[PDB]
């Protein structure tokens, strides 16, 4: 299937759940972005080496490169959320970020490692399994490009 | 380097002018982002070669990679606007994007070529030299990091 095919999973209900949870998670991009990355590295230690540009990714907010990365990642998510109703626009921004990951040899399966950290960050604001599942559908749009 | 000294130029008055103009420009990220890029390419044709990944940029909005790029650029600007309160956070996201441009061999002087396009896009929405000059101070923070 194509990336457009994958975006068919973003039904009205999935988009509502994405938007509702993002209103909260995206309101603290620094805090929740660094939490997302820290959780990735806590649970998926095999990924740490890919991030060597950032320095020591265990230093949390006392690592300016990690903070800058993490905030910017949250604006990638903001971008996706704002494009949900126009699959043409969603696909072209997904393809852009997919290239950022392809050129670093991140496979679709490796990209999907982010679902565990997303589930945990969601649950930190009491967004449960329905919301984690909705976010996995959005992650899968990127996986379709990888 | 002199990056923190550039960031210190974003006074309360400058920040207000950035926020007030961004309220309008950032309300159409697709349209104004592509306009910024097509204006850069038209007026600074010697920069087009750097963008070869995007294909034929003369196609404008109809070029999916250019559209994806352009939307994403506007979320870099959104990020900067949202960090204006906190010099450490503004600088760490500026440094992130500066690294992206250093990889592409973009100097402070060539990055500064965006000011003419910014002035033109602002003016098209009835934001004149006052606002162009505020945006130039923000551009100068990135220039200081290159
Ligand atoms: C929600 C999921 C994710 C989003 C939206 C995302 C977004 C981003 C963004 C915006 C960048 C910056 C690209 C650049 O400027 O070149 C980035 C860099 C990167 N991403 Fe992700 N990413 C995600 C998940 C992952 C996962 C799960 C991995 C690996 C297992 C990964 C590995 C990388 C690497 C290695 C970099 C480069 C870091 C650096 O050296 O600057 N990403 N990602
Ligand atoms: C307001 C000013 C600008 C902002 C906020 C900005 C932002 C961005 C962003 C967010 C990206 C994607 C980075 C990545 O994923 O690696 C990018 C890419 C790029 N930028 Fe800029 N940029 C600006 C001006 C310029 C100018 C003036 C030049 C050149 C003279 C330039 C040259 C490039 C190049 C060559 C790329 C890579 C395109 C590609 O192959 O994907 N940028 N820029
Ligand atoms: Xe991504
Ligand atoms: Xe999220
Ligand atoms: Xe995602
Ligand atoms: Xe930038
Ligand atoms: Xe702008
Ligand atoms: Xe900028």
């Amino acid at each position: 299937p194509s990336v457009y095919d994958a975006a068919a999973q973003l039904t009205a209900d999935v988009k509502k759940d994405l938007r509702d949870s993002w209103k909260v998670i995206g309101s603290d991009k620094k805090g929740n972005g660094v939490a997302l990355m820290t959780t990735l590295f806590a649970d998926n230690q095999e990924t740490i080496g890919y991030f060597k540009r950032l320095g020591d990714v265990s230093q949390g907010m006392a690592n300016d490169k990690l903070r800058g990365h993490s905030i910017t990642l949250m604006y990638a998510l903001q971008n996706f959320i704002d494009q949900l109703d126009n699959p043409d626009d969603l696909v072209c921004v997904v393809e852009k970020f997919a290239v950022n990951h392809i050129t670093r040899k991140i496979s679709a399966a490796e990209f999907g490692k982010i679902n565990g950290p997303i589930k945990k960050v969601l649950a930190s604001k009491n967004f449960g399994d329905k919301y984690a599942n909705a976010w996995a559908k959005l992650v899968a749009v990127v996986q379709a490009a990888l």
